[PDB]
């Protein structure tokens, strides 16, 4: 029983986080390999970040500029190239504890654990979901640029996301592993700022489905809805459309509950219009959308608390 | 900025769980040094956790009796012995992954990660609270018992938890990694519960406090209390007194953001009175008390948003 914002363990990414430091700049990196991955930013004085040409920064700079720390061992920059933007730094030392690893780009709505790190040495881990909107509701401080997003299935490691800025409400942005920005933004100084964002339908509808499976039920109705009229209501209260895929997903926690996803969503359109008058749903007052349906699945018994 | 339910990275706990099989039973192991510490339920049959004699149970079995797998390497049992509620197998193989260590017994209102494991397999990692009532709102399904809670501080893990079970309420119970039960339970099968528990108020001013090194104010006012005024609102609304040594404690966040821990005081009891008006605070529609000051200390920015 219980239902946390649980993370997956970090210790396989702890493995590979190093300090990459480019003249008086200093961030972390990935080290995968005998490859080092991070922001290209790091190329870039404070004066560079308003208007920089990184392939004109990046050709002034030689192996040699890169200094690449794992804890106490310094790591020999073999060779260095750019792609999109993040910089590759080949080193003479492949990590001995490289998991096994993919680079993935992640969806809107979807998952992922996030390692805080400073100066290459990890601070912290929680989750995180992809804004519809691209940027990320991160808790990240300054040093953190190169900081990393996972997620671990059958001890591979995803890593979907690489840490870059903050944007001006305080939320985050970065790039995939292969350098390309999720959302609208550039690594440099401009007035950029988070566009508009929706809740995460499906997600919401998962997480009413993890408290019925815990043995709460308050907030169920003996009503239905079809998905034109629910989407009539999630426009309204700037909720994703749900679809007949997000319907599909849902299947395997609608057949452990015996509760009909139409029926659910009659559940959140009343939840919705009448808020919760004081009650909470699995310790919160607001309607949660940053679990997805298989976090739910991992985390909830298969056996429902009838 | 941002503010999360942030854990300790897991890794150096991850390289300690082993697998602990006596019988039919199997539960998670911490294996640090040539010792694996496991609850002693691990040589009940559902049969004995009722009414279980653990001295009468355990004279009974033999070093052999007791298997240990770290990974896929089976590790010899060479000596068993119990320590309250916890026993300690001594192994022929001292862990080479022994991170530095200590083990702590916490207080009431402190917090810690937990690595969720089974089967030896690390799942998750998760921040919790030890409630005032000893009890923790943790998420463990079948098979977790033995799973361990955590600290750490300059590359130093202290164990404060061992998890050994769930209680009807859902919410779950354990022992330090001295055996010693936190509150008032038993490993045994009774109709034991969770007592009353209050709100940790000291965590809830510190969180208020998270919310404005953030840039948020929208909760203050211009009115202050005295200690006794306030604890006279606490103790109506379920919430723990504040002392002195609380405020003390709250000095420093107090000082960064120039409110004095008396004015955040009056902040809270209008929160208390008035709810939140369709507002929310880093996120929350709840006043949220898993977080102490120095996990706010911790996590925020040395600089407030002014």
């Amino acid at each position: 029983s219980g239902f946390r914002k649980m993370a997956f363990p970090s210790g396989k990414v702890e493995g590979c986080m190093v300090q990459v430091t480019c003249g008086t700049t200093t961030l972390n990196g990935l080290w995968l390999d005998d490859v080092v991955y991070c922001p290209r930013a790091v190329i870039c004085t404070s004066e560079d970040m308003l208007n920089p040409n990184y392939e004109d920064l990046l050709i002034r700079k030689s192996n040699h500029n890169f200094l690449v720390q794992a804890g106490n061992v310094q790591l020999r920059v073999i060779g260095h190239s750019m792609q999109n933007c993040v910089l590759k730094l080949k080193v003479d030392t492949a990590n001995p504890k490289t998991p096994k690893y993919k680079f993935v780009r992640i969806q809107p709505g979807q998952t992922f654990s996030v390692l805080a790190c400073y100066n290459g040495s990890p601070s912290g881990v929680y989750q995180c979901a992809m804004r519809p909107n691209f940027t990320i509701k991160g808790s990240f401080l300054n040093g953190s640029c190169g900081s990393v997003g996972f997620n671990i299935d059958y001890d591979c490691v995803s890593f979907c996301y690489m840490h870059h800025m903050e944007l001006p409400t305080g939320v985050h942005a970065g790039t995939d592993l292969e350098g390309n920005f999720y959302g609208p933004f550039v690594d440099r100084q401009t007035a950029q700022a988070a566009g508009t964002d929706t809740t995460i339908t499906v997600n919401v509808l998962a997480w009413l489905y993890a408290a019925v499976i815990n043995g709460d039920r308050w907030f169920l109705n003996r009503f239905t809805t079809t998905l034109n009229d629910f989407n009539l209501v999630a426009m309204k209260y700037n909720y994703e459309p749900l679809t007949q895929d997000h319907v599909d997903i849902l299947g395997p926690l609608s057949a452990q509950t015996g509760i009909a996803v139409l029926d659910m969503c009659a559940s959140l359109k009343e939840l919705l219009q009448n808020g919760m008058n004081g009650r909470t749903i699995l310790g919160s007052a607001l309607l949660e959308d940053e679990f997805t349906p298989f976090d739910v699945v991992r985390q909830c018994s298969g056996v429902t608390f009838q």
